[PDB]
């Protein structure tokens, strides 16, 4: 113990020297899953969007995701 | 007289008196005719967005305005 016995620092510090790997590689694969696109529509497009939003009962951001869904899976 | 000269703009020098009507009332008109929205597109929706747009020779921004116009004119 004269050697503090803490010299091992918990056996060469088993803290996680193996856990050093910590290859959880969180690498936010979910992050990329979403992108942002700033688009500017016409005044009429906005008014019609509001009516379409209330008619479909959904958010203003969801409706846009819908038109893209009707164009991405159709036009392609 | 010199005094009159002082107020040579007596009548009002028509500085813009007749212009006071301010036809400027003519708001830009184009005012707010363009509204932004900023949407969120899935990784899959974005990957096919650039691919499809590159095929039809359309700007990524114009593509969004296209699907919006379609869904807003087909569903409405």
């Amino acid at each position: 113990m004269s050697l503090e016995k803490a010299h091992t620092s918990v056996k060469k510090m088993t803290f996680g020297e193996n856990r050093d790997l910590e290859r959880v590689v969180t690498a936010p694969v979910s992050s990329g899953k979403i992108k942002r696109v700033n688009v500017n529509f016409d005044e009429e497009k906005h008014t019609r969007f509001k009516a379409a939003c209330a008619r479909k009962g959904t958010s203003i951001t969801d409706v846009v995701n819908q038109l893209v869904d009707n164009w991405l899976k159709e036009n392609e």
